[PDB]
């Protein structure tokens, strides 16, 4: 387990069957807690995408911008769909 004094902890939940806390600043941006979960997990983050109460969160807008708050539940689903173009 963890723990921080500073920071939320939110749950990530897959769209495997679990869910991971993850522990991020509430002054940081969105898309900095995507790249853990890229890292972590090793989905690309143009894939994962985090969803709440039915809101896009963008990556220049941060955890606050929203009003996300600690024992949170975030939602993963991989964009439904491929491009020919891999880079």
């Amino acid at each position: 387990g963890s723990s921080g004094s500073s920071g939320i902890q939110v749950f990530v939940k897959n769209p495997d069957g679990g869910s991971y806390a993850y522990a991020i600043n509430p002054n940081s941006f969105i898309l900095g807690l995507k790249q853990q979960i890229e890292d972590q997990q090793g989905l690309p983050k143009k894939q994962q995408q985090l969803e709440f109460q039915g809101q896009v969160l963008q990556d220049w807008l941060g955890l606050g911008i929203y009003g996300i708050q600690d024992s949170d539940t975030l939602i993963l689903s991989k964009k439904k769909g491929s491009g020919p173009s891999s880079g």
